[PDB]
């Protein structure tokens, strides 16, 4: 029993992270097979990053303009390429400990562990969740950037996230690894700002399943809804509209509690109507939207990768 | 900025996690060197649960009613020993993975990752305190028994923690690496219950330096407190006695945001007379109790491994 923030073991990810200098500026890079990528902003000075032309900056980079440290053992560039705002760095070596692995660029709502690294060590691993308005809530410092964002499907490291910066709201905002901003959000220091968020409707869902197979179950109630009278109220309090998609994903949780999907939308409408009335559920006073239906599952039904 | 839930990097336990299997009995073990540690329970029954004698059940067993599995590759069993209740399997390979390590005791208040294990496979990491009543709030399933709760220092693994059991509340009970439980907790199925749980005075603290460390002052009042009073008060809300141990500990933050220990301690007082007011601290609306003061220089100078 018991639910908990819980990342995908790191050990697959901590084999592929490096050092990455050009300049004065050090961070951190991923290498996979003889590439290794990075924000593309470390060919930038503090300065540069007012108004960059990456184009003129990097055309006047050579190979051995970068170094790279693989903990304490010098990788070779041998070829540099830019895809959107990452740095492709080809090095000599492939990296020996490559796991399976893909990139994928994932959907607002799906959560992913992070490696927050400095000067290419893991400082600890933690969960997030890509928000509604395409930033993560994060524990960055400065020389964190590089630091990638992956979930493990089946026998595969996915990455999803790379870390690029910090907005004044504190929030976090990154790329895909093909350099693919999440959000309309750019690598200049220019004025940018986190957009009013909403709250991902399919995880607060999730995480009340969760509080069922715990034994919390205060808020069930006898009602029912459709998907649309759902989401009129659902809007109305800043969430997400559900979709049949959305429905479909809960399936699941849904078979292994015997409680229907539309059901337990009715249970969250008496919720955002009513308030908690000083209850918590898995000992949290809000509703918690940073669960996936697969995070549940994995922790509920004890899921490993090997 | 930010400050979140944060577990060491799992890399180097992975490394180590091992199936044991006894009879119909399959559970986690630890392998450091030619030894694999694992909870002593494997060698009893569902029945056998109740009043084991251990000693009765051990000398019963030879090293092949064993059976150790590292992903594909049987490691052979060639002695065995119990030291409390932990079961040491000497196998006849050194784990060539085996990091730099210590086995420590905790106190109740400090913090662990426990890297949780099905099958000597890992499901997940996260970041653990010992409960002032000598249980964790954990996230473990049947099977999950010999996950080990760790700190990373430099690179040495410190093993704190090693999974034998779940409470009838849902709270986890546990043993050090030398077998002895946190807790007056015992590897039998009779009826324990948890003592009454408080909260961890000083790691609420540690968390508001935390909070204002990362720009959030707006819970601070004009007020202090002396110790007397703050224990009085705090006393009244199932928290935990301040020592001057902890305000000792407390120096370094303190020290860092300019705000005097017992001046934190007049605004948790307040805290917990108000609540938040519809406000977070730190994303929560709760006060946090699983951040040490040294979590919080650790997430917050960018200590690495
Ligand atoms: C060339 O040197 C720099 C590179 C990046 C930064 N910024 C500002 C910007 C990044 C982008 Cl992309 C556009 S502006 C950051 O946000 C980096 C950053 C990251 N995460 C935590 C951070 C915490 C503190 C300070 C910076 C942080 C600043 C300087
Ligand atoms: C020989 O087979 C068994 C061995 C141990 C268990 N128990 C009950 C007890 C363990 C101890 Cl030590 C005394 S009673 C557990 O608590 C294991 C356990 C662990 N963590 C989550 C658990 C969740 C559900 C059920 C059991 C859990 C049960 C059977």
């Amino acid at each position: 029993s018991g639910f908990r923030k819980m990342a995908f073991p790191s050990g697959k990810v901590e084999g592929c992270m490096v050092q990455v200098t050009c300049g004065t500026t050090t961070l951190n890079g991923l290498w996979l097979d003889d590439v290794v990528y990075c924000p593309r902003h470390v060919i930038c000075t503090s300065e540069d990053m007012l108004n960059p032309n990456y184009e003129d900056l990097l055309i006047r980079k050579s190979n051995h303009n970068f170094l790279v440290q693989a903990g304490n053992v010098q990788l070779r560039v041998i070829g540099h390429s830019m895809q959107n705002c990452v740095l492709k760095l080809k090095v000599d070596t492939a990296n020996p400990k490559t796991p399976k692995y893909k990139f994928v660029r994932i959907q607002p709502g799906q959560t992913f562990s992070v490696l927050a690294c400095y000067n290419g060590s893991p400082s600890g691993v933690y969960q997030c969740a890509m928000r509604p308005n395409f930033t993560i809530k994060g524990s960055f410092l400065n020389g964190s950037c590089g630091s990638v964002g992956f979930n493990i499907d089946y026998d595969c490291v996915s990455f999803c996230y790379m870390h690029h910066m910090e907005l004044p709201t504190g929030v976090h905002a990154g790329t895909d690894l093909e350099g693919n901003f999440y959000g309309p959000f750019v690598d200049r220091q220019t004025a940018q700002a986190a957009g009013t968020d909403t709250t991902i409707t399919v995880n607060v869902l999730a995480w009340l399943y969760a509080a069922v197979i715990n034994g919390d179950r205060w808020f069930l109630n006898r009602f029912t809804t459709t998907l649309n009278d759902f989401n009129l109220v659902a809007m109305k309090y800043n969430y997400e509209p559900l979709t049949q998609d959305h429905v479909d994903i809960l399936g699941p949780l849904s078979a292994q509690t015997g409680i229907a999907v539309l059901d337990m939308c009715a249970s969250l409408k008496e919720l955002l109507q009513n308030g908690m009335n000083g209850r918590t559920i898995l000992g949290s006073a809000l509703l918690e939207d940073e669960f996936t239906p697969f995070d549940v599952v994995r922790q509920c039904s004890g899921v490993t990768f090997q």
